[PDB]
């Protein structure tokens, strides 16, 4: 989990990396972006960028697994969701001064250490989002997915285990199960104050 | 699809609901709240009435299955979403003129008319949400599942049979399957201007 | 489980069957067959009816659910193995001196009264048959299924979920489970000396 | 497929590997003329009955090795390795019938996944799903015997693997084989071929 000090460098580094890219069409280097970025950067971990207008959606793109360091997921990310989302038309660089930055962060997963009768009670439903793996096969269902979809814990173990192309029981028979979570930080205006959502889900 | 003006007269519905309910205590009549309503409120469709403040989710209910007409959908999620909600304690009477109101409503669900072989085809990730029947036995996933989760046609048509707790190939061997669609309507400012959010996923 | 002598009773009441019905060309009166029945002929269980010729397969009908008494079942099954196997011919009143008659009964179903944590162990690979039973949906595999096809507790369990339609997971959700036991009970010599086999399953 | 000959070989393949083992303790190969399907690589399985009633059984359903080997190994162990049943005496063998199921080599079944079920055959087909490292086989007893039509069995199948059980709709390659059972009427006597592995239909 990040801190609200880290939170605000998340956004101001995504909001930095696209006026950057939309001013001389390349990316920053990763540590010269001008924000002071903790070591917290330097994990691996997922994350979304999100960009509004108007108060409507301008543009998402993002890492659901921790396959990047969070600075590279941030900046590559962002860029994307400025010029890469086919929803939309790329973003103009005066666009940036009405559009408001949000970044979603993940967590590190980490591995569930229970028994397949005890996993139901170790995932939470509205905090959790899952990871299952075995062998070669991996699927992933990020957090708001439970609570928005009426699912309890067995639902969603077995419902990831069938996104991992694995059977849905994969999950009782010791298939290995990774847990994380997320934080929403946000501007309040552009360039202005950042909040923080605790929520991923909107209904649960 | 609501037009701007039945969208805008589905906020307006939610809002004088819910600051009825925390004038006094008693739910007022649907049809009797003061605002004018077109035939397409008598329709049954599934709908989530959503709360900010601040730009941070201070409360969100809803009914996803078409059971209600959109009137009472509407009447019953707002109120709920300002007073029960167990991630948010209760919307005081004061707060409401600090709250933004969002209102998503789904369309009536159509049978996709298909065999097995066909139904993949038929389904669009980004568009549509699905619902299983089989009997009495029915589950449904909301359109943002799919595109926010990697999952194409087969996917969502396998996981929404398991949630309605049947076999993944239910739909495979003759199923019924129905979609639908959903659009949000959302207060630029309390009581004040209401834009349209065409749509209901982050990011796909 | 049947006795020695019950077991002897089917065979015979099996054989009678058929050579009446091959004669006057019509099935003998239930309690008037010449084969004295305990009992437990009264009781709802499935049963299946084999005949074998110079040691091969002759024909083979039965009632895997108990949807009839034990008598009835044998009756229908006796005959329809005889008269009914599209896979042959019917029977000639001269084969029958050359045949042997098989006869395999299952007890009634009894529910296992676990909880999911608890079911795995409950069920034995290799002596159970199971029956999954969740509203109107209903499906069962025999006692062989598992063990010739290197099936454990949880597999079991989520295949015979599946057969009657449901999600695999449905028994780790509650879904009723029911488990049952067969016997064979088989002519050594046509109309001679029966024998009892004790294993339904070629391997394990 | 095995010829009539060669289904007779296998048979004698079985009995003479179980004698000889429960004579000397030991395993060679013989003295049975093997043509080469023998070297094929096909699942088997050895059954023993005696007095009518079931002695012994053991097998390989997937076709890890070929038929000679798993037809000793087998053989072997449906005598004197199943659990069931007390280990076979040398005498034993004068009493007991010899059974052997013999698999056809695993043929990929090259369809769209929307053709799959007309291609699989109840009551003929057995089936191999296989996905990278993982597979999962169901015999062809399986489908008929439990009712289940082409799409329940390839979805069976496919859990069987340990897969999703719409794997088989998303190209995970599907594999079909059959078998045939030849057994002794008599012991050391003649061999006769059943037609039918499934009870019923």
């Amino acid at each position: 989990m990040l801190t609200e000090t880290e939170g605000r460098a998340a956004v101001k580094l995504a909001r930095k990396t696209i006026e950057i890219f939309l001013s001389k069409g390349k990316s920053p280097r990763p540590d010269a972006s001008g924000v002071e970025l903790s070591p917290v950067f330097e994990e691996y971990r997922g994350v979304f960028v999100t960009l509004t207008e108007g108060g409507l959606l301008r543009g998402c793109i993002g890492h659901p697994y921790p396959d990047s360091t969070l600075k590279e997921a941030i900046l590559d990310s962002a860029i994307s969701a400025a010029t890469r989302d086919p929803r939309f038309p790329t973003v103009e660089q005066d666009e940036m001064k009405n559009i408001l930055v949000e970044v979603t962060i993940l967590t590190q997963p980490e591995k569930i250490n229970a028994s397949p009768k005890e996993l139901p009670d170790k995932v939470e439903i509205g905090k959790h989002g899952l990871i299952v793996k075995q062998g070669y096969c991996q699927g992933l269902l990020l957090p708001q997915v439970a609570p928005e979809n009426d699912m309890d814990s067995i639902d969603f173990l077995s419902h990831t285990c069938m996104k991992a192309g694995l059977s849905p029981d994969a999950w009782v028979k010791g298939a290995e199960v990774y847990c994380f979570e997320g934080q929403i930080f946000k501007e309040k205006e552009p360039d202005g104050e950042v909040i923080e959502e605790k929520f991923l889900e909107h209904h649960h």
